[PDB]
């Protein structure tokens, strides 16, 4: 689909059976969701944005279907206040950004 | 252009006669540059992300190019690593996330 940016990207993800809903982001390097259980083991990383950096756990080769389009890739979960699919799995699914 | 996302999405904007690197970033709801000096008055405005909240001195009107594109809109300076083209003016410069 073609996504305009009037409003926020927004989509729905269907992760470890939750549709849970999030962001297309293309300044994020990596894939932050919210509190959460995966299984699998863990790292832990420290990533950093706006305000400064957070603990969140690294979880890798995790499955998420972001919107109709399946996607394998690595996933950190901790205190984020949205869910950010960044460019690590929006690859995966195909997106550009155009214009 | 079609820009796709393996790399990070930067491009050369051009602003008060110099040209810059920015990240295109759809997640991020205003564009925030390095510090830098900029005409007129300016406002205070709280943003917020992964970490939490910062403070920004918002200035209007300001004429930015991005890839030769001209753009006149609000952008906020403050203490940020890399310069952030924000939805506010992807949407004048008509980008689209596409897949
Ligand atoms: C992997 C992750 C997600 C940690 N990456 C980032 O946060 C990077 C950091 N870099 C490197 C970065 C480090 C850094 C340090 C201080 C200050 C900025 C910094 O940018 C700058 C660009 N961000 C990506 C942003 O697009 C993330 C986005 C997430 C979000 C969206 C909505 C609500 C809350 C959080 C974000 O932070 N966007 C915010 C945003 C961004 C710009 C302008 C306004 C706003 C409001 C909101 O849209």
């Amino acid at each position: 689909p073609q996504i305009t940016l009037w409003q926020r990207p927004l989509v729905t993800i269907k992760i470890g059976g939750q549709l849970k809903e999030a962001l297309l982001d293309t300044g994020a390097d990596d894939t932050v969701l919210e509190e959460m259980s995966l299984p699998g083991r863990w790292k832990p990383k420290m990533i950093g944005g706006i305000g400064g950096f957070i603990k969140v756990r690294q979880y890798d080769q995790i499955l998420i279907e972001i919107c109709g389009h399946k996607a394998i890739g690595t996933v950190l979960v901790g205190p984020t206040p949205v869910n950010i699919i960044g460019r690590n799995l929006l690859t995966q699914i195909g997106c550009t950004l155009n214009f």
